């Protein structure tokens, strides 16, 4: 499992269950591809987005739908979405955490990056 | 000024300084256009990208090229860039703060709305 | 002013405003003796604390009263208070800046060191 | 395992490996009295600082020594220690997952709390 998405709500001091989270590649042209894409679970995870052999060498872009998430809370928020661009495998595979910390105004996010 | 961002940088504990912003506003055809663009001053701030006049609800993305800025410090980044994509909405005087804090492999991004 | 406190509100996208701060020098004998105090303004940013005389090289703890602040907006919170420990150098001319960002359950704290 | 410190280095995108950490009570007179201490796993997670018979309701203080893991990085970091104060298990048992996202002049805590 070379990527991976864990989103947590900092206002509730919990997993954030059911956030959209979709992942594009730039295309040989320059246009994002849609990847892959899924929900977090109840432990606010998201695996299985894909395959060593799937994900190669490119820059992608993970687009965690915030704003849907903070809606059905009865929040309005300030961002549309909170999105993570990088560049994946560049000198080899790794392992890619996505992690974010989500608040209505503000959120974080950052990469744990394996072997 | 009602749109202003601030980027600090975490690893040095300092304003990040000559950081490229680029800001797009979201047009008809779903598509992105260049709206405003500048680079952070010394005190890690860039004012006067736009004006009341100017700045109307839309849906707006700041871009904040954090790559350019760590390789110039020797220090490999994760992320291409930063992006703050949000809906400015108008109802009542509302001035955007976006301030970014930057790290190699994590930003955090808050917007103060006064 | 060598020392100032700055505090976000990440539910509402506003300053912090009202929040108790209390800094504390650790004395010769392991132990914090208050130093300074205040409430932040309406721009959630709190100044005069101290003067440079008096802001010597030591051990310093801003406290800042996170949990009081959360329950006047009803919203319950986690963290008794949040606390900035930092050891003051005065190598060169140097201004502190402590910011921190408050959510229920979360804060960040940054230093920006001018 | 009523109690998880799990710590993340934002320089390195990797988890923070063997920082210690100190936790604390409050006791009945206002001093801290340890409660359990231990250092960060390769994984960058503290596990079995206590159980559930020993967690009882307070105010419980943990302290991340941040400055000594920077320092063996060569950086010269600002904060001595982070440290996260809070009151445990005062409407019954919780498991509490102390999180935190250091860099050297910055870090986020962030509590998750499962019941
Ligand atoms: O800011 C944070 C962010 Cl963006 C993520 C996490 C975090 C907490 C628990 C886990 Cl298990 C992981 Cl992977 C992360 Cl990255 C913790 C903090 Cl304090
Ligand atoms: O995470 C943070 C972020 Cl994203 C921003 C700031 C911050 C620091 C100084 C200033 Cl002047 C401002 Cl407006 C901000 Cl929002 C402070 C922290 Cl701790």
């Amino acid at each position: 499992c070379p990527l991976m998405v864990k989103v947590l709500d900092a206002v509730r001091g919990s997993p954030a269950i059911n956030v959209a989270v979709h992942v594009f590649r730039k295309a040989a042209d320059d246009t994002w591809e849609p990847f892959a894409s899924g929900k977090t679970s109840e432990s606010g995870e998201l695996h299985g987005l894909t395959t060593e052999e799937e994900f190669v060498e490119g820059i992608y872009k993970v687009e965690i739908d915030t704003k849907s998430y903070w809606k059905a809370l009865g929040i309005s928020p300030f961002h549309e979405h909170a999105e993570v661009v990088f560049t994946a495998n560049d000198s080899g595979p790794r392992r890619y955490t996505i992690a974010a910390l989500l608040s209505p105004y503000s959120y974080s996010t950052t990469a744990v990056v394996t072997n």
